[PDB]
């Protein structure tokens, strides 16, 4: 029983053409829409090999024994295997070890070792890396020592004579157990963030797919908003719910924030989506901050005017100003440009917008928001991000246009790829023609 | 402009009756359904005071200076303030300090100090507790020292002469900075898990509300499944999407797992919801694992038979066996019973079910899955959970009924409150009458 009977043993992305397979991934709906958009599918095996080769190279360039990962998103990067991802972000039951020779082990939940079997780069599946109070009570230490010894033995074999173990984040008991085995603990996030920083050819294809799925879901949310707002019952949550459903229907995973806000609730920014019944002749501003198809994040922001009357002239000005902000900064994007050059040379927002502008003008994106962060010059920390842009980096370009004490904020954001010769904006979503004038 | 014009300055839960308020919470839809079910609303101010008094008492009983929390769910428990919760679970930008005298400080995202203002128990709002590589690059240490000094100064004033600082989870750089200020770092999760372990009168009311909202959302998912399955397009994700939407429409927050599985994909258990097109005459088994209204978790599980033909006799047997398992174990619930007594005296699953049974027979629940864990005797760790049940504890009672190499699994789960005299099952959701026979 096939997911695509109109194909052989595999899907166009190399995954098993079997409706009864363990693996999840995009839905028929999403595949259909991408075929129509004529988007090349990612070869998942190749994508996974690329990530593992790159991550392994990073461990070796640093002279480390290995990299031990407890962050679910780092685990995803290294193995592409999901397991109760959201539960995992705050209950650290999983671990992945990447040894300097490329050898990779997964400690998974005790009763689900099969979840990472589809990726033969994961050489072993074990249990017992769960070193928190909920899972072990007053008996975490015994287990911490068992686990740490396992790590020691693995790296004696796969990284003989190396003492430095990068760890992304670990529970205190785990840290001390690892130290008691003789490991010098290094910052794992500097390793993973820099590895994640450059996408390979299949990661690009994947992001193209995810981005499209996200945009279709956003359009569905817009359709619903423009059709319901004014009925005196449809709230911010009702609208936002369309983005949740339509992301899931395309094989998406979750939404990182609650950044949808209507009317006066959009200034100051960062107020959360909730029960406010929306109204005609108001701006709705939102940011997708979305983990979608193939586990790829689409992080884009738009502001919408729903109403028959024209918007106030300051709304139109703010909108056009955000668009100019994004498009100007985007033009700076080229390989070899340093991050702080981007900080220095940012397009300058008007005075009434400086105080409440966004925490950065750009940031990385992959499986979620990622390194680097490109802060505005008045916040840039010297020596913090002294690195060049490289081809394959994918960044979100931001604009928050928010008057101090103001009535509304414009939030705009596009997702862009760095190429050999410059950049390529991956976002196709239109700007609201009424807010653009 | 009021959220409930049919009321004064406040909602029935004490929150501001203003559609333009910063605070989120349940929707008109959810409030309507709870009024009809005649459910008393939680007094939020009182709920928040109860949690703070209890958490503070725990810090003091231990002789600690304070408790520093970076886990978003612990922050929620202490302050009830949300901010990009899911982003926060894996990018630690927030911190809450609870001093031994009750004094409480929030370090929030640099541009959103207002988010915790609605809770005057949060005495200060600062920034700069964000000590990870994405937010700070190669300059985390400078900031780690600034933050750690702030903590030192606060506890000199609010906990003079005390050196022990419980921390739930912290980044390595933060840990060393705190140690360099002279703090003895203790396990924060033993503090928070034990505080969270007992709910007050308003937390109970809140959970009653959340549980109802979750059940209505599940019914909506059932309606949709029973009406669409067989159409040859409706997949696991399509069905699951109804739970996402309908939780959000009631002010819910997120779903911790992907535990919905159709047909043969339900054995082994822990396979994830995905693109498999569902079919008539198959079991769908699922677990809500849901963070709903008022931020309260409803964690329940059901199995459904959709089809005109009767289910196989082993499915009916498995179902009845799970129900017996849950109802028998539930009968053990009383204050003063020790956790390992529950382990020892569990109802015994049949032989064909022992190998693949669930990781526990019971666990705590509050803002998510919580301490304690009640493991089956063949996994129980002696001395790990030597504690009595107390009134106000709220536990989920589990049954996974899964034949080794089998065709399907039955997953059932109810959420229960411990009372003075025994227990009270809070779950009202029916069992599938076709699977019950
Ligand atoms: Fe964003
Ligand atoms: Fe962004
Ligand atoms: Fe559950
Ligand atoms: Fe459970």
């Amino acid at each position: 029983r096939k997911i695509d009977p109109s194909r052989g043993a595999t899907l166009g992305d190399g995954s098993p053409n079997d409706m009864n397979r363990v693996e999840i991934g995009p839905t028929q709906l999403a595949f259909a829409e991408w075929h129509t958009a004529r988007l090349d599918l990612p070869d998942l095996a190749a994508m996974r090999r690329f990530r593992h080769r790159r991550l392994t190279d990073h461990v070796v360039a640093r002279g480390y024994a290995g990299l031990l990962m407890f962050d679910p998103l780092n685990i995803r990067y290294a193995t592409d295997s999901t397991n109760m991802q959201l539960w995992n972000t705050h209950n650290p039951f999983r671990a992945t070890l990447l040894c300097a020779d490329g050898y990779m082990v997964m400690w998974d939940y005790k009763n689900s070792p099969f979840l990472s079997e589809f990726n033969p780069l994961v050489r072993e599946q074990r249990a017992g890396a769960d070193l928190f109070y909920f899972d072990r009570g007053d008996k975490v230490d015994v287990a911490a020592d068992v686990f740490a010894n396992e790590v020691r033995i693995l790296l004696r074999d796969h990284a003989p004579g190396l003492r430095r173990l990068a760890v992304d984040k670990v529970m205190l008991h785990g840290l001390r157990a690892l130290q008691a085995q003789g490991f010098e603990i290094m910052d794992g996030e500097e390793v993973t963030e820099k590895a994640r920083s450059v996408k390979g050819p299949d990661e690009i294809r994947a992001m193209r797919c995810a981005s499209h799925a996200c945009e279709v879901a956003v359009r569905k949310m817009e359709d619903f908003a423009r059709s319901k707002v004014g009925d005196g019952v449809t709230c911010e949550n009702d609208i936002w719910a369309i983005l949740h459903s339509e992301n899931v229907r395309r094989g998406g995973e979750w939404i990182e924030t609650r950044l949808l806000a209507s009317g006066p609730r959009s200034n100051p920014w960062f107020q959360e989506c909730g029960p406010r019944v929306c109204q005609r002749n108001e701006i709705i501003s939102f940011d997708t901050d979305l983990v979608g198809a193939y586990g790829i994040c689409t992080d884009i922001s738009r502001s919408w005017w729903i109403g028959d009357q024209k918007p106030r002239a300051d709304m139109i000005y703010a909108m056009q100003h955000g668009v100019e902000h994004i498009r100007t900064n985007m033009e700076m994007l080229k390989p070899g440009v340093m991050i702080p050059e981007l900080s220095a040379n940012t397009h300058v927002l008007d005075a009434k917008f400086q105080k409440q502008k966004y925490g950065c003008l750009m940031h990385g994106v992959g499986l979620c928001d990622e390194w680097p962060l490109v802060a505005y010059p008045d916040h840039a920390v010297a020596g913090a991000y002294d690195y060049p842009l490289e081809p394959g980096m994918t960044l979100c370009v931001e604009a928050l246009i928010s008057e101090e004490g103001g009535d509304f904020s414009i939030k705009l954001e596009d997702q862009v790829l760095i190429t050999e010769d410059g950049y390529e904006n991956l976002t196709k979503y239109p700007f609201d023609p009424a807010l653009m004038g």
